[PDB]
């Protein structure tokens, strides 16, 4: 319940960044940097949970499809196999999203975009690259917000398309206990931004929603999200 303490685990992870927890659209902030909570972002790879509902509930995929890898080189190996969207969706592979994206199309994107209202809601011109490298920019907040509809099944989508996405994001199992969250990374812009926006599913059937952000540079191990998170998620004792 403090809020200074979550504080330090940030302070010694020399990170700058801030934890958002959404408990029934009541809004708290935690961290080292709060004022983070309210600035715009490249979303990176936790726009794949948009993408993935905007793509399926226009029926240009399904959760059975696989996308083939045609052989070209990829950034990183467990990438390189023939592999549905959820699996894509586990490992962030950029490829199939960005196939899908293109399927969706410019018109098509930008429409649902600013229908669903997602952050500053611009796409620009490049359909298969506008949430690594903008114009497309969301506030930590904004996506608490976002998860938290999808995880009470309130976006303005159909309800099986969304508990398909859900069903893709599950993290871990523990103690009657769900995590769902999707991770980003933006590697390419400086200050690098890292993301992991997701919910708690506690046993009784309660939901926590929550968005950490932070400041982010090369060496650190990915699992620094996951680090943070989940001892944050223990000191208030959500779990
Ligand atoms: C998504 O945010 C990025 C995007 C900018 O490429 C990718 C890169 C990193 S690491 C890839 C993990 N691979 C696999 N098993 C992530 C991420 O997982 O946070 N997404």
């Amino acid at each position: 319940g403090h809020n200074q303490v979550i504080h330090q685990y940030f302070d010694e992870k020399n990170t700058s960044g801030v934890l958002v927890i959404q408990t029934d659209k009541k809004i708290n902030l935690y961290g080292n940097a709060l004022s983070r909570a309210n600035t715009e972002y490249v979303p990176a790879s936790t726009f794949k949970m948009l993408n993935a509902l905007i793509g399926l509930e226009n029926q240009k995929t399904d959760i059975n499809e696989i996308f083939k890898w045609k052989g070209e080189k990829r950034s990183f190996t467990a990438w390189e196999k023939d592999m549905t969207l959820g699996e894509a969706m586990k490992l962030s592979a950029v490829p199939v999203y960005q196939e899908l994206a293109r399927r969706i199309g410019l018109d098509l994107m930008q429409k649902e975009v600013k229908r669903i209202g997602f952050g500053n809601a611009e796409i620009g011109q490049q359909v298969d690259n506008f949430w690594l490298v903008g114009p497309l920019k969301v506030t930590p907040i904004q996506e608490v917000e976002f998860v938290s509809q999808l995880a009470h099944t309130q976006l303005p989508f159909s309800e099986k398309v969304q508990a398909n996405v859900k069903n893709m994001l599950l993290l871990e199992e523990s103690n009657g206990y769900k995590i769902f969250g999707k991770t980003g990374w933006a590697m390419d812009i400086k200050p690098q931004v890292g993301w992991l926006t997701g919910w708690v599913e506690q046993p009784d059937g309660k939901i926590v929603a929550f968005a950490l952000n932070m400041e982010m540079r090369s060496e650190m191990p990915a699992s620094i999200r996951n680090e943070l998170l989940m001892k944050s998620l223990k000191q208030l004792n959500i779990i």
